[PDB]
């Protein structure tokens, strides 16, 4: 197993064609997990699954610059099951992150931070058991 909050290193940032996977299970009463690209203290990409916002199931989806959260990326398709094991693939692609779970496209996100290199740090949060975490260039 994994210790959550797990930090996943990127050394040399994400770069075109890195594949991030996550294998894990959702905890039995979950009410959200999280995603966070880091470059240092700010989040390049903020991936965030709430079980529960104003009674609806909804991923959320932001970056943090300088302390302030900016323009939310919402969308309703939301395939975590509580209990239930799980796989997160993140395709990171010139343009955008490519989210996939359980072997099916969920979403992107366009890169707003654009200094992909800088981006050294994946920290995997919230109500799960995570068993693993790696990246490999494809
Ligand atoms: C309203 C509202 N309700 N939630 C948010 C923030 O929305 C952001 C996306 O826009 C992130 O999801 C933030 N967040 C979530 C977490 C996290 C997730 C986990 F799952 C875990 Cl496990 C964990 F510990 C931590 N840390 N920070 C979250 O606090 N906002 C919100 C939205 C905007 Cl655009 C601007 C300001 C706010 C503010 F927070 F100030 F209120």
């Amino acid at each position: 197993p994994l210790i959550v909050p797990y930090n996943l290193p990127l050394p040399g940032g994400v770069v075109p064609r890195m594949l991030i996977t996550i294998l894990g299970t959702v905890k039995p009463n979950a009410n959200r997990i999280a995603l966070d690209f880091q470059r240092g203290n700010d989040v390049a990409f903020h991936f965030n699954p709430r079980f529960n916002e104003n009674n609806r199931r909804v991923i959320v989806c932001n970056t943090k610059l300088d302390n302030n959260w900016g323009r939310e990326e919402r969308q309703s398709v939301f395939p975590f099951e509580s209990g239930k094991p799980f796989k997160i693939q993140v395709l990171v692609e010139p343009d955008h992150f490519k989210v996939a779970v359980n072997d099916a496209h969920l979403l992107q996100y366009n890169h707003r931070v654009k200094k992909l290199n800088e981006i050294s740090k994946l920290g995997i949060s919230g109500d799960i058991d995570l068993t693993s975490a790696s990246y490999t260039m494809i």
